[PDB]
Parts: C-alpha cells; structure tokens; sequence
C-alpha cells in the first residue's frame, strides 16, 4: 500500500517542496508554501503515481484510490468548517492539473466545483445573487468543456443569443435575473449535446473531474509534445484539489494585492491595495476603486498581522522580493498567489543591495537580482514618477529599448528629420519600420511601431543606438496618409510620452529625469566588478570617448578604430581626399605628411585619456564610400577638384578605378596596408611618437599596435615587419626606446581555421564579430535589411546574428581560434571588439571560452561589466 | 676498420642504388647506373662517414682515408691507361659534392682536375691548342674559387681586361694564343690574391679538393639551409670523383645527345643528335650543326651498338623514355647524363600505351606517366611539326596556358576587341595585363606578356578560358606607345605563333591541326576510367552545353545555373527584366507565367541530352548587375520602360530599391526563393513537367533539385517544403510521380560548421568553393584583382585561391561538413561544382575526403578524369 493523496493546509503538508516527480510542479509548490506555514486554503493533491495507475487499471480509479480522496476530503472540510453540497456551509474546490514540468494539453482549470441550485442559492445570501449566478453559469460552462467535453462555444451561443436579445454588448450588463435564466440554459445544453444532464452531487462532479485529469495526460495534444521533445519517464499528472475562498462574502473579507516591497523605488515598505466585499476580478475591471493596504490594518487588524507575517515568511524563505494576491474571507487571511515581483531598474538595485545589509542574501546572489535590462534603465533619461502617469497609460507594446522620451508625434522619417533641424524632440510613428529610414530614426527622440517585435527593425537599431523604442503594440493603427493613432483619435504634434522599458505608451508631456548615481548603484556594481573575470575595454576613436569610456568602468580601450578619426573638421577630410586620389607616389607621400600632424595628436590626447590603461589602435579600414559627398557624380566630382586640383578628366578615371562591387570584401583593411605600406608607416611613426611625448610628459602609456582583416600569417607578418621599422626610427630619433605590443583582428574566417599560424607571429587577437558574421553567415551588413525581417519572422532566425553572436556557427570559429592560438602561444592575449562585445548572451559566451577581455562602446561598457560578473555566478 | 671509398666503372659498383645516405645523392646515383651496366666514365665516391669522420678530426683527413682514396685512383688510372699528371695519357678528373638529398651552399663542381702547363701541353695535341688553354683558364678560376676562397670576380676581372685590350665582345673571339696568355695571368691571381701559388701536382689538386668538398658542408650557407628546415641525422656529403671524357680528340670522338624515343611522336626510334670532334657547347652554341644518329652507326659501328645496348639498359631499368648525353672517345662511348625525357602530350600517350603493350610498365604506372598538361595539350589545336619551326624560335617563355594559337599583333586590349569583330585572329602582347582589359583577352586568339609568370593576370584568367597564353619572356621588352617587340624589330600586325605548352613563341603563320582522336588516347582515358574513383559529372546550363559534356565523359550534371538559362534571346531577358521590376504580386506572378515555357522546354532538352544520367538543377542564384543594359541611368531606364511598361518615375525607384553595396552577400540564392516563393514554385514546375515529359518519351530521368546560398538549415527546409508541394500539384496535374532528389549547397561557411543540422535534411551536398572561398578569405572575386597580384608576388599567398583550393583554410571547412554530414546521414552524397572541381591537385584533395563525384566545364571533364585516376595511383 503506497501513498496517492498529501494533503496541505497552513504549516501542515504532508509532501514537500522537492517531490516534483510525485505531486508535479504546482503540487510539490502548494507543500512548499504550507510547509513555510503561508495561509494556503487547505486542499490535497492526488499524485502522479495514481495517474500512473489510472491508466494501467483501464482509465479507471485504482483501488481504494477514491476512500484516499475522501479522506482528504475530509480534512479540507473540517479546516474550513465546511462540506460539500451544504446549502449552509458548502465547501467548493478546484481542480488543476499539474505535471512535473510544464506541459500543454493538459487539462485547463476547474474552479467552484460543488455548486448547483441549492447550493448556488445559498451561496447569493452571502455574495450578490449576480455573484452566485455568474459563477453559476461559468462553473456549467467550464465544466462540462473541460470535463464532459461539451464546446465551449455551445454554451457561448446561448450567451450571444440572450446578449443580442436583450441587446447589450457586454456581458457585465446583464442582470442577475437574466444570468439565473442563462443558468438553465447551460444546463440544457448538457442534454442536447450529451444526452447527460449535469451532475448536481459534488462529489460525482469530482470523480468526474479526477478522471478527465488524468485522461487528459493520454490526450493527442499531451502526446505530440512529449514526442517533439524527446521527454521519457513521466508516470502522469497530479491533480491538485483546493477550496475555493472569497472576498465578497460581507464586510469581514476582501480582496487584495501587495508587492513586499516597493516595485519603483525598492522601500522596505509593504506596497499594494485592498478592496472590501469584492473580488480580485472587481479590482482591475474597474467597476471599483480599490484602497491603500493602510485601511486593511485599521479596520481588519488580526487579518493585516497575518498577512504581515505572511510577508515576512515569504521573503525569509524566497530571500527576494514577491508579488502576491491574498483575500480576507471572513476574517481568515488566505494566500492566493505568490511569485518573485517585477521591479523597475531602480527598484532592483535598491532591493538586491538592502537584502545584503539585511544579510538575507549574499552579493553572488545580488549580483544576478539585477538584470542588465534593469541596469540599462538607470543608464537612460528616467521617468520621475512611473506610477503617476499610471492613469495617463493608453496602451502598453513591447519594451524594445529602453529609456524614456518625450516629444510631439510625426508619421515620416523625413518629417522626424525636419523637426529635429528645428530644434524639437520628435516622437516617430509608423505601423512598422525598414532600413529606407534610418536617418529619419536617428532624429527622433523615441520611437512606437504597431507591427513589430523584440526582433523588428525598429527595436534592433533602437538597441544599437540606445535609442528609446516601444515597438509592436497591436492597440494602435497608423495611417501615414490620415496621420491619427486611433488606440482616442491622436493627432500628429501632440505630446506623446515612451517608455522603452516597460512598454507604456502615454499621454502628454511627462517629467523626465537624468540618470544619477546613487550609493546603492555605486556600491552594487563594486560587487560585480570584484567578482568579474573579463575585463571590459572600451571602443573609443576620439579623446573625449575614451574620458567617456573610462568615466564608464573602461580598463582601457581594446580598438581605436583609424578609419573614423577624421570626420570632425573639413581640413581633415580634405586631407584624406589628398591620398584618396593620390596616383604618383610624390602626392601620396604629400597626402601623408598632410596627415601626420592630425594622427599624433589624436592619439596623444587619446593616451592622455587612458593614462595607465592599455590603448590597442587598429591600422586603417576605410569605408571609402563613406568618405566621399552627396549629389550626382557632376556635383560630386567637382568637389573632389575642389580639394585636390587634379584635372577633371583625371578626377573621373580614379572613381571609375576605385569604385568596387562588393567593398566589404574588397580593398580594404590590411591589403591595404600591404599595398601601400607608406599608410601603415605615418600611422605607426604617429602612434610611437605621440607614445614618447606623452611618456615624457609623465603618462603611462601602454599601446597596442593591430592589424585588421588578415587571413593569412603571410599578411601580419608583413605589417609587423613595416612596424617593428618605424618603431627603431622614432626611437632613435627621439631618444627612447618604448615596449610595445603588435597583434591582429580575427574576422576572416579563414584566420580562425589556421588560428595557429597566425598566434605564432601575433601576440594578441581580437575577434571581430562583425565582419566573421558577415564572413560567415554571408550577410552584407549593408543589404542584409533585404530578408532579415522575412527570415525572423518566419522562424529561420531567432535573433538578429549581428546583436547577438551565433554561437552555433560564428562562436565555433572563435572557441577554435582561441584554443588554437593559446596552445600555439602561451602569452596569447584574446578579445572582442565587434558588437557582440557589449551583448550580455554573447559576454557569457565569451567568458566560456576562456577570452581575456571584451570591448564595447563606451555606453555600453556598464552593462557588459554586469554581465562579465553575471556569468560566473 | 670501415670501407670508405667506393669506386664505380661499366658493370662494377662497389655501392648500389639504396645507399643515398652513404654515397649521397648523386654517389647512389652512380653506383646505380654502374651496376646495370651503363658506360659510365669510372671513378669513386668518397662517403659521408668520411666527410664526419674529417670534421672530428679537426677538418683534416682521418687516418688512413687518403690511402683508401690512392687505391680508388690506381682503379680509375688503370681502367683507362692513364694516370695523373702524365702529359702523354694524363687523366683529368670532375670533383662533384654531394649529400644524401638537396642542398644548397655545397662546393660546386670542379672540372678538369690535374691539369698544368705540361698536361696541357699534352692536350693541345688532341684537342685544339685553344681548347686546352680555354680549358685551362677555367679550371684555374674553378679551381682558385671553389677550392682556394679566391673570388671569381679577381680572375674575370684579368678577363675583361684582356677583352677590352683586344677590344672585342665575345670569349669566344679570344684566339689560343690570347687564352695562353691569359692562362699565365690567372696563375698570378693565385700568388696577388693569397701568396700561394697555383698547385700543379694534380695529387696535391685533388687532396685541396676533398678538403674543400667537406669543408662546405660546414659552411654558413649550409647551416642556415638545415636549421631553417628543421632536418637533423646527417652526418655530411660525399665526395664524387670521376674520370674526365672528351668527343674533341679526333675522328674516333664526337658528342651527342639522344631521346631513346621520339619526344614529339612517341614513335620507339633513337631519336638525337651527334656530332665528330666536338664538346657539347659547340653543338648548342651554334659553332657547327650536328648530325643525325644514323651518321654515327655507319662511321662508328662499334660505338653505336654499344649505344643502342645503353639505351636498352636504361629503359629497362628506369621502365621509361630518357634524355640522355654521350661523348664518343677514341672509340670508347661513355654515358655522361641520363633524365626522364621531356615528351609532348600527343608523345605521353603514345609511349605511355606502347610501353604497356610492351609489357614494360602496367596500366597504374601508365596513368601517372601522362600529366594533366600533356592531356591538356591534346584537348586543344597544336602545331602539325613542333620541330620544323624550331628555326623560327625566337623566344621561349613560361607555359600559362597549354595551347597554340597564330594571329596578328596588337598592343591594345580594345584595338584586340576592334580586331575580332572584324574577323580576323588577334595575339595580344602587353608588358603585363590587369582586370582592367578582360574582354579585350576574351578576343585575342592568343596571348603573351612581357612580365609575368605561373600566377599571373594573364596565366590565370587565360587558363580558366582554355585560350593559349605565354607568360613572363624576360626576352621581349613592349612598348605600348612605340608598338615594338625588341627580342629584331617586331612590327604590329606581323603574324606571330605562340605555344602556350612549350612557352615558345615563333616568328611567322604556323600550321595548325585541330585536337584529333586516336587509338592510344583512347585506350589511355579507359584505363584512367576503370580506375577512377570519383564520378566526373559536368557544368552545364544549355542542351547543347550538355551534350558536349556527354562526348566529353561527363557521367551526369551536377551543376545547371537556372539564373544563366536566359541570355540566348532578348524575349527571355525582357521576360526576365519584367519580374525583376514586378512589384505587384499579380505582376510578379503574370512575369512568372511568361518565364515557364522557357524554362520547361529547356529542362526539357537537357534531361534529353543526359538520358540515363543525374541532372542536378540547382535553383536561381542571379547576378542582377549582369541582367541591366550599359550606358547612362539615363539611357538604361529608357530600356527598362520599353520592356516592362512601367512609369519612368516607378521604374527609377525600382533601381534604387534593388541596388546593393555588396551583392555577392546581399539578396541572392536561396534568399529570394524564401522571400519570393512565386518564384521557387515556377522553376520546380518547369523542372517536373519536364522531368514527365521526357519520361513518357522513354527518357531516363534522375533529377536533382538545389537550394543555393543556404547557412541555416532553416533555410533548406523552407525551399523543400515548396518544391514538395509543387512535386504533389505536378504529379497529379499529369498523372505521373517520379523519383526525384533535393539537396544543397554548401557555399557558405557556417552551412560547414553546422553540417550535421543540414544533413538530417539534404538527401546530398555539393560545395560551392568559389563563394566559400571568396566568404572564407573575404576575397571578392570582381575586386580582388586589386591586391591579388601584390600577394602572389610577394609570397603572401603561392596560388589564386579561386583556382588552386586552399587546403589548410577553405580545405579545412569542406573535409568538416563532408564529415558531419556523413556521420549525420550515411545516405549522403557529396560532391562539387566549383572551378575546383576541374583543378588537378583540388581533385587529389576531393579523392581524399572521400568525396563521391566532382563537376566542372564540358572542356574541363577530362583532365578531371586523369586527375580522378592519378590519385588512387
Ligand atoms: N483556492 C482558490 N481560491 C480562490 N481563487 C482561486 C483558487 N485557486 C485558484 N484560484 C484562481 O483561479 C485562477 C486560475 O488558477 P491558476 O492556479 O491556474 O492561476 P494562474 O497562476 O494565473 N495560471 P497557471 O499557470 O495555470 O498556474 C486564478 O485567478 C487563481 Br488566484
Ligand atoms: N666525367 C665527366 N666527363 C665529361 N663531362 C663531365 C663529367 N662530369 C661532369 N661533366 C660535365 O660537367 C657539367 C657539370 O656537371 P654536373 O654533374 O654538375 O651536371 P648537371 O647534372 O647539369 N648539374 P647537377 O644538378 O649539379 O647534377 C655537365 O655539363 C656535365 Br655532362
Ligand atoms: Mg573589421
Ligand atoms: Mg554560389
């Protein structure tokens, strides 16, 4: 004889929290929080074995089975006083299924199982006759689908037929006396689809309701997952038996809501309302207006002390925050459900860093209380008051960037492009967005899509960017024609209001804070970065990004991208169109000199900045396409004479010669550096004298020489061998000799393949995810936005191979490169300064593999300390 | 007491063949050719445990070696009746190093060892008096340099002094008495350069010379050789000493050279030359014209057997054709060098099946006695008489692109395109050649460049058309501007022949024969047939296409571009061009219906053509850029309206809508017929309809349907569940279901790096190693021909990695999917349809990864067929 049914009730369980595999999930959950001794009304659950059971006796109840409910039934009814079928006190019960995993098909939810006529009538002198006979029909409904599998839409005809009879659209407008005649109604239906009439005795509706449970584990739908997902080894599910308890029972009950904490602000403070003489349904309908938790301890004292207490248990056994639903019935306080509660970014740090002074949790544990999604909101323009506006939210999306923004509404890219030019914060509205306006984009200070997704183009540039953006809220249609979001007809230049992170869309101007630094912040990301292993570089091209970097955490600066240092001043470009259009080797050598002056002091300012920090400058890898003007190639053209002095003919045949057709695997990077190696001579003579001024002037300078683009050994080697000789004229030309490092890009995927050549000859790589996915997938960055949307949607992607690193297939070139490289050399120093850098999923992968450091922008550098400490905890 | 001299003469060999680490290269050599009884001029080898020996004892002779040495003298002094330093039967002897493999900065050869002014004297009176003075200034340079550490540059320089005195240009205008002279000053270089004079006890000569032999070894040239090569375990070289002959001293002595078969026919003949009372200079010199062997029996019959009796010696234990040298003196024949011969192809196969019919090599050995190259020589026109030109020789260069070719000159890319549009056969000359002029190459007949080489923009792309080519003739010098080959004053318009098999470029019309078919060619290929491995399928688009393939061998089609199936007629480009620029769906699908017809008739004839064979239909992969008229946007979009009828204002819009900054990566293969599936449909229903057509015509239909481009097995899977569907509509519209395969290709390197995931769904794969070596390099294929040249020249890279596969990088990724994917589904074919499919060493590489078949061009099939044959060899 083995034991089916364990009963549970407040402080008394008889399983407990680790018998998954017996009571399944809910079940083993129910004994966990009546163990803690958590007012769960009392119930029982019926174990998996019995299922098990079920099946091997012919879908038919095991032996003495049934007397084991009873006898749990039993003890449900002398906790509660009362029992089933009583007129009187009737005990009423659901019924839910519950695996030891979470499993579709199965059985839906029963609830008030245990009414009919009588038992329904004594029930309105307690609650509404509404009450009574709403539930009533929803019971009749409910069961007979999910137990007599009648269809639900049978019983919804009925419904629709008296709503359009009396002539009333919605179903709360319905009075009490037409739902008692909506009853009847329900309970033909069991005759005319069955030829069973509805079963009044409770105790054959729960027979009943044990076997369609454990019936539904055998069902198609159950079946055709366990097979998808190869999942062997279940017996069955529970069935999980517990009394219903509610809030409109008079004025000694009620029902309520509470965070154990302050979900925007993190105070130590119980946060929710209650409502008395209603239900939770009562409460967000908005038929009510409910009360702050204060009222509950001034007129339900012993019932307030028990929730107190109730909290208190919560957060010593979950050691975190919740967010519960309880309800007073008749002066019993009675736990509904709990689960670890949303908070806001602010609220998270707070909350992960008072625990730890409470000595509730340890900082490995409040490390991973804060999402980088949480971090990444104190890193934006904040919202002064979230629950202020609570009453201005008109819809809510998807948060696909988050931040906070402000501004007046536009339909255009075009227009949000005009209406930044003029001085004003833009909001861009359009049904979905593609990459024919990015500039558009680049405007507006926020940015709502109606068709989108966490994996849209608008929410993907947004993230890029930083950029705030709700994207796919289904409430809004926007006519780009008729310029109107009817969610409420909004009108273009009104005052709407964004929230990234929470996906609200509001109404009107709200107030907005910048992002400051707190204690509790200061103090939290201490812990990670003492925890860390990863150190975190910053990419970073000009001095004022890398004090930008290093104001953010930057341990240095892993790529200074050459390439992007000469947009500020018009004497700079016209500088790099000097060389651009260089044919005789006098002019190009006349180009560099021009230069020269321009990339020493850069990087003087740069080194400066990073005084003590490592600083790794990448040679040139020029976007030509990027460098030359707008307009026709007749106002293009002219330009390029404007600056050189080239005749026009000449000016024209070098277009022809260096336009190409795929540039991205064109001449660029080092085939440039080989080709010209007088380039690659001015960049290294300016690094190293830039380096020896500084170290002259007392700063620590420690740089990093580096190759981009390589494939092969044979190319770094020859980069090197350039530098190793500009190295010994500036230093004996200026009078002393600095120690250096010299290394090489990983994004070929053909420099992965033969990592171990190239680890040789370099003493440190860093993986360019951009490129080796574009090398990879054979993605053009550029032209990608072509099909990126219709392979995401489709299934064919999960994620954007650009934001987040395919681990699959671009991570196995990199954990080849790395393990390759490192048994080659020892000394080898490995890292990233592609995208992926800054992408929490990717940060871990990269800890995985053993990398020495990361690099991101210097915005992001934050958010990837985080994640460098997340990942080894 | 350990043997350390082993001497060598006709039929006795104190070594053998096997003894390489001993006797060294060239030692084991001799001691070979002695023992199966070739007339080699006798001598000794003095071993490499000797020269170690020598330097453990302080660099001077072990004891009792020189006595060994003696004694190998006395054998060679009496096996010719002379003796060093007598005057009336001197005997002159060649010192020659040696190690057992390869070595740079080994002593040189050293010629006429014991001479001095009274041998010499002797000498004159056989040979001429100018011969034994030339011959004695030589050895005294030689000699002084090679033994002495004197600089070659001190005797040369008493060279140059006398010719200018004399004032003339030449050596060879130097009379005897100038060389007597001159001889008296070269003895002064010994007593000015070292204060030691000239040694003219020939003994004394020869002690120096070992000394030097051994010494060299130890020499820094030397070291730096074997450290760079990692090669430990020598223990020294070996010293080669042999008897000097001479075809000089009278009537009874001549010199000549021998192919023991014909080198341009095969035909089993001697085949040489021979000349009375003459060195081996004076026939290649020009000096005096020889004679044929025939000459040579009838005056010196005795002499001739003996020949004929060497001849058949050397065939039958080299089992090959040889290039031999003989010198004839005073009636004795002496063999002085002996080679594999260089043959023709038409030459390869003839002696290649003769000497099997023969019975003196197998079939196996047969295979790998006929290059690619010779093969390649008979797949293309070739001179009736390769000897009868030999006259009209002007310059030899490299072999680019086996060949032969005769047409007029021009110095011009665009004059050669202005050159075959009127007719007649363009050679295009320039210095070198860039991308810049590849349509202008597409003309000329032939092609030759003044700088170049196996690698270069003209071998390279004139390979890959089959088109003659001869690169790199350091002989010509080219001046664009003044129209002039100075090799002789080639003027423009000259006919010129080029033999881009031999390299040799000839003055004058030639005779040409077209690529012909004979018994031992055929018998040859069916050896390489049953042998082969690899299926050889073809690459072709066109039922005519198809068809040549067929003839050439092709056992199938493993690759047809459905994007190439459209440049036959202007009604399928503007049925084309009406799609491209669809944008309603409607207009999509009408363009669709109007591309059909053409595609079914033309599956149609090509299923036809490879009755009873695979056709692989590989679906659309278009190059746009290719489909688009030239000139202005202005005059373009001019033709694209009076095609597609759309607005002028739509069809701008459209252009810049599908443009691309890097198409090679952007929308194209599989990612239009996801994006497009209208498209997909159409193309597997003209394939279908086709396929049951041709079936019910009693044709044999394998089909192969595609999927290009794919990275994700998502992407495959998409395209299949298309084509499934469209195979039920066909198969039912018609009344017919046929067997039919879908795979795809694997181009992309992330489709190699999760290989496992596309096999579960792919029935085969076929790589695509131009793509996967442009993504794997981040080479594009349009530009690389920026830098490539830059590489190839500067070692970066030995090969064009779009021709020769890459076999550590892009070789790396194609043996890792062919194992994932063979692990994953031991029902899968693999093969290719890259240009490497028909590169001989790629082959090799294919054979062995356990490829199942290879494809390339229909001209291409062949040489594929050799390859596939040569490896398993
Ligand atoms: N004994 C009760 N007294 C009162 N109200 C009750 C009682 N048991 C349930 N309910 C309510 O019935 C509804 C459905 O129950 P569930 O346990 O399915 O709830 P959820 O957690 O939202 N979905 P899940 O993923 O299936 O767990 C909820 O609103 C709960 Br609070
Ligand atoms: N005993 C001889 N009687 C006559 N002439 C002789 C004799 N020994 C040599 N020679 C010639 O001297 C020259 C140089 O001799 P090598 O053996 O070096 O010749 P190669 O094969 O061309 N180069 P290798 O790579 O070093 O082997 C050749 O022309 C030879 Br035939
Ligand atoms: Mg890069
Ligand atoms: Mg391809």
């Amino acid at each position: 004889a083995k034991k089916r049914v364990f009963t549970f009730g407040k402080g008394r369980s008889e399983g407990n929290k680790d018998m998954k595999s017996l009571l399944g999930g809910k079940g083993a959950n129910l004994a966990e929080m009546a163990s803690i001794g958590l007012s769960v009304p009392p119930g029982l659950t019926i174990s998996t074995e019995a299922c098990e059971e079920y099946q091997q006796n012919g879908k038919k109840l095991p032996p003495g089975l049934w007397d084991e409910i009873l006898e749990g039934l039993r003890y449900v009814q002398k906790e509660m006083s009362a029992s089933l079928g009583d007129p009187s006190k009737p005990l009423l019960l659901s019924v839910r299924s519950g695996a030891a995993i979470s499993m579709p098909g199965m059985m839906d939810t029963v609830l008030n199982l245990g009414l009919n006529d009588e038992v329904v009538a004594g029930l309105a002198g307690k609650s509404g006759a509404r009450f009574a006979y709403d539930s009533y029909r929803r019971f009749l409904d409910m069961f007979g689908n999910v137990v007599m599998g009648i269809p639900h839409s049978l019983f919804d005809e009925k419904l629709e037929e008296m709503k359009a009879e009396k002539g009333v659209h919605l179903d709360t407008d319905l009075t009490a006396a037409d739902l008692k005649d909506l009853v009847e109604q329900y309970k033909n239906v069991y005759v005319e689809a069955k030829g069973e009439k509805f079963p009044t005795d409770p105790k054959k509706q729960l027979e009943l309701a044990v076997n369609a449970v454990f019936d539904s584990w055998d069902s198609p739908r159950a079946n055709k997952y366990r097979s998808i997902n190869q999942i062997t080894g279940l017996k069955g599910t529970a069935v999980n038996i517990q009394c219903m308890v509610f809030g409109n029972m008079g004025n000694t009950s009620g029902t309520g809501v509470l965070f154990t904490r302050n979900p925007s602000t993190g105070e130590k403070k119980l946060y929710g309302e209650f409502l008395v003489n209603a239900q939770g349904e009562d409460v967000v309908a908005g038929i009510r207006t409910p009360e702050d938790l204060a009222t509950m301890e001034t007129c339900m004292p012993e019932a307030y002390r028990e929730l107190v207490e109730n909290c208190k248990i919560l957060e010593r056994h979950y050691k975190d925050m919740m967010d519960i639903e309880f309800t007073v019935q008749e002066n019993r306080l009675w736990m509904l459900q709990c689960r670890t509660g949303k908070r806001t970014g602010k609220g998270a740090v707070r909350i992960a860093v008072d625990m730890v002074n409470e000595g509730l949790i340890d900082t490995r544990t409040a490390i991973k209380r804060v999402e980088t999604q949480h971090l990444d909101q104190l890193l934006h323009p904040q919202f002064e008051n979230p629950s202020a506006y609570k009453s201005h939210v008109v819809a809510t999306g998807l948060p696909a960037s988050p931040g906070a923004a402000v501004g007046q509404v536009v339909f255009s890219a075009e227009d949000a492009e005009t209406w930044h030019a003029q001085g004003k914060s833009a909001i861009l509205v359009r049904t979905e967005t593609s990459p024919e306006d990015v500039g558009g984009m680049h405007a507006a200070a926020g940015i709502l899509t109606a068709r989108g997704g966490m994996t849209s183009h608008a929410a993907v540039v947004a993230r890029g960017w930083g950029k705030c953006c709700v994207s796919g809220c289904a409430d809004i249609r926007v006519n780009d024609d008729m310029k109107v979001l009817t969610i409420r007809v909004i009108k273009e230049g009104d005052w709407l209001s964004l929230n990234g992170s929470t996906g609200e869309v509001i109404l009107g101007k709200q107030l907005l804070a910048p992002p400051a630094m707190s204690n509790d912040l200061e103090t939290f990301m201490s812990w990670a970065d003492q925890v860390r292993r990863l150190k975190v570089m910053a990419n970073a091209d000009t001095p004022n990004d890398a004090l930008t970097a290093r104001n953010n955490g930057a341990q240095g600066i892993g790529l200074c991208r050459t390439e992007h240092m000469f947009f500020a001043s018009d004497e700079r470009i016209k500088a790099v169109r000097k060389m651009i259009m260089a044919v005789t080797p006098e002019q190009r050598k006349a180009a560099l000199d021009l230069l020269l002056p321009y990339q020493r002091s850069d990087f003087e300012g740069i080194f400066r900045a990073m005084d003590g920090l490592p600083v790794t400058i990448r040679l040139l890898d020029p976007p030509l396409h990027e460098f030359l003007p707008e307009g026709d190639l007749e106002h293009i053209v002219n330009e390029l004479a404007v600056d050189t002095g080239m005749s026009e003919d000449e000016i024209y045949s070098k277009i022809e010669k260096l336009s190409e057709v795929n540039p991205m695997l064109g001449f660029r990077g080092c085939r440039l550096g080989i080709s010209y190696p007088e380039l690659t001579e001015m960049q290294v003579r300016a690094i190293f004298q830039a380096a020896v001024s500084m170290n002259n002037q007392g700063v620590t300078v420690i740089p990093e020489i580096m190759v981009p683009l390589v494939g092969t050994p044979q190319e770094l080697r020859h980069q090197i061998g350039v530098i190793r000789g500009v190295a010994a004229n500036v230093f004996a030309e200026m009078g002393l000799t600095m120690d250096y490092k010299v290394g090489t890009m990983i994004e070929i995927p053909r420099a992965a393949l033969i990592a171990e050549e190239i680890a040789k000859e370099a003493e440190f790589f860093s993986f360019g995810t951009n490129d080796l996915t574009q090398m990879t997938f054979g993605y053009s960055r550029d032209d990608v936005g072509k099909f990126l949307q219709i392979y995401l949607s489709q299934g064919i992607l999960q994620h954007d191979p650009f934001e987040v690193l395919d681990q699959k297939g671009v991570g196995q070139l990199i954990k080849m490169a790395t393990e390759k490289g490192r048994a080659a050399n020892p000394n080898l120093k490995v890292g990233i300064c592609g995208e992926h850098g800054g992408e929490p999923s990717s940060v871990a992968f990269f800890d995985g593999v053993g990398l020495d450091y990361v690099s991101c922008s210097p915005f992001r550098v934050p958010i990837a300390r985080l994640a460098a400490a997340q990942v080894v905890v």
